[PDB]
């Protein structure tokens, strides 16, 4: 009846909007657990008071101490919260490949995994897939939500292509020469979406879209050569499916995460009033343009990593995390992010083996981070 | 397997395109019956020669006099062929009120009815709906085909709005003052070989859209106040569904009637290669803008007629036929088309009774034509 929801990363952008959806719909949903890093205790304490949930995980030990009487604390806290909390839905909105163990714990419980943490699927790969029932993983991001809705337009044998839309980021249309001068402040403001700091930078570099191409292949089982990316600056069309007869089915809404969040939580059932619809009483246009793959090769790199398979997507992601951190610190330039990913991937021969265990995945990421640092040291 | 198809109106635009789809897909379809009026008897006779189908109907006895071996000829030849031919699908691409009895007969056989004939729903209304079983009628029109596909995005209970797109016609954005000066020639009237002069006019006047709104209500059971029209000059998006959560699902394809025809024939199964898909390698935009209902009141009039019910929509359509032909003959100006429809409808409340027979519908149309004629002449 009422779905019991554990919210991991409750204090971030996705987590807060998820709590708002749940608060607006006490008929459909109830929060039963919260996990956070500890960097925003004000927010977390506010959430504790508002939801009445004391079943809480805090990653940072000093922060958990500061609060007092937090039942789960330390780096395995989110995972143990998931293992020990009875739930129908686990919303994983943690950031980074650190969401991997909670993702795997969630799947092992049999709960629906409402997945915002793309990195756990990208890194985990077949390891995560083997742990899931069909339909157990339900994507929270707007692109995959769109695709899931659009796929209802036909049978699986009728699918020709999945078309992912990308905003193009703040630097859409820029030359490679132009990109050399980009600052962390210039890359820090998204034209259409309000997200956390990592998702915002990844949108500017197109790595977000590369990761989403990987997730698409893993979630929906479609070959990489049938996953297209088109640039759509308005971010109103969220993605499309083209069928074998020539028909395309597209999903559209004004950008608002509460829509895909609500659908992921309540899948298959839509949540009335979750978000504003497109308003056709006023003029608008939906524009499409090809991605410039020469200036922005991150999606092509993602495909190459995805095709190689095994632990190579974990390498792609881990290489990004390192180079991105070096960009935000002011150590390397903007175009060095995707350049280092490329350098790491093409040295990553050994990592095409399929992971048997989390340890295999961790091993690949450890290597990639080290190799990424070596690439940074060289510039 | 292979669907047995009867094609009614086989010498028209829809009928000949359907026959192409069928000739291109002998695995999926076989023609088992052909029906035409007799004005293009030669084409019908070529179709018999080409397809090998001898099960043919000709409405015009005079035309039938030319041949000597037509199994069905005279008034109701098409109805009789339907009654006596074993089929899985009847494509009704007949034009005008004479499509109505064949529709009723096709429904009675239990075959799927791929419906192009506008009068069957616009005029026949509750007579047709009471005869049809759920899902029996599959629309051929590109807008209705789009809606049927988009309705796959949720349950019936999840539908908020149906949004039909309209090109806006040749006078899109024109003021009322502009519209005073409209000539027949400008209203897309040419001696075009594949198009009735009324269809281009009905598009220009926005009456075509009004008729599509009525058919939408009847096909999908959505109230008139939840059926919207948006102007979309590119005609790439063929229509859209907005769901209760705020999500909109849209169907997009480059204009080509073989797409909706193939799907109507094969429903629910798509036909591979029916039409070209949208191509995103080249930049494009899809524009939307509201219709000025004050300059173009034809759609609101249609809703008024539809809400009234009974035979009121037959009156709407019949009043248009008279007024539109009167404009084309230079007996009235362009703005007076919808003006006369309004006047006839305001006088027409006796026709809000539900029709018991086809004759009730024909009487409504007779009255509406006579009423419109008086309006045109000043008598
Ligand atoms: N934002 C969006 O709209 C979109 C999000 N995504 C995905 O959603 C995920 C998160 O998005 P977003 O909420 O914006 O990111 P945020 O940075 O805004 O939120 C990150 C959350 O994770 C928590 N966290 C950080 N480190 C740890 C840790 N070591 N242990 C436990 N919890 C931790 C933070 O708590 P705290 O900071 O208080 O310590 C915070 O609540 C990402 O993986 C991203 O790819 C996908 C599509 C779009
Ligand atoms: N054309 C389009 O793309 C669209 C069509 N529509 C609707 O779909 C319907 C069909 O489209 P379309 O094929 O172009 O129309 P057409 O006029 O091009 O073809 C009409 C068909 O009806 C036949 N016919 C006429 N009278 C009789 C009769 N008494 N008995 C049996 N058959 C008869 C004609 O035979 P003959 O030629 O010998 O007279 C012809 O084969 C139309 O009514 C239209 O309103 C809706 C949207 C777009
Ligand atoms: O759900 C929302 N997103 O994933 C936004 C992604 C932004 P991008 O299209 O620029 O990567």
């Amino acid at each position: 009846g009422r779905l019991r929801v554990v919210v991991l990363g409750s204090t971030g952008s996705i987590g807060t909007q998820a709590l708002q959806v749940i608060a607006d719909n006490p008929d459909r949903f109830e929060v039963v657990g919260l996990a956070a890093g500890g960097a925003h205790l004000d927010t977390l304490l506010r959430q504790r008071a508002q939801t009445g949930v004391t079943n809480i995980a805090v990653a940072d030990e000093h922060a958990a101490q500061r609060v007092g009487d937090i039942p789960y604390h330390g780096s395995d806290a989110a995972t143990r919260l998931v293992e020990q909390t009875e739930a129908d839905v686990v919303l994983n909105a943690l950031v980074g490949a650190l969401g991997l163990r909670p993702t795997l714990a969630a799947l092992k419980t049999g709960a629906r995994l409402a997945l915002a943490n793309k990195e756990s699927l990208v890194a985990g790969g077949s390891l995560v897939l083997r742990a899931a029932r069909p339909g157990q993983i339900v994507p929270v991001n707007s692109e995959h939500s769109a695709l899931a809705q659009c796929l209802r337009g036909g049978t699986p044998d009728e699918v020709a292509k999945l078309v992912l839309t990308a905003s193009g980021g703040p630097f859409r249309g820029w030359s490679a020469a132009d990109l050399e001068h980009v600052t962390p402040e210039q890359a820090g403001a998204h034209p259409t979406w309000s997200m956390g700091p990592m998702n915002t930078l990844n949108s500017a570099s197109l790595v977000n879209k590369g990761l989403q191409v990987i997730e698409t292949h893993l979630l929906f089982g479609i070959p990489y050569d049938r996953i297209d990316v088109v640039v759509h600056p308005q971010s109103i069309i969220h993605s499309m499916v083209t069928f074998i007869d020539g028909s395309t089915i597209a999903q559209a809404s004004p950008p608002d995460m509460k829509l895909p969040i609500s659908l992921a939580l309540g899948w298959p059932r839509r949540v009335s009033g979750a978000a504003a619809a497109c308003d056709f009483h006023t003029a608008s246009s939906w524009e499409f343009e090809p991605l410039d793959t020469d200036v922005f090769p991150a999606v092509e790199l993602a495909r190459q990593a995805g095709v190689a398979g095994g632990c190579m997507t974990a390498v792609y992601n881990a290489a990004n995390e390192e180079a991105a951190a070096a960009f935000l610190a002011g150590r390397i330039g903007f175009p060095a992010i995707v350049g280092i990913i490329a350098d790491v991937l093409h040295a990553a021969d050994q990592w095409a083996v399929e992971p048997a265990t989390v340890d295999d995945v961790l091993d690949a990421q450890r290597w990639a981070r080290e190799r990424a640092q070596r690439a940074v040291s060289g510039m």
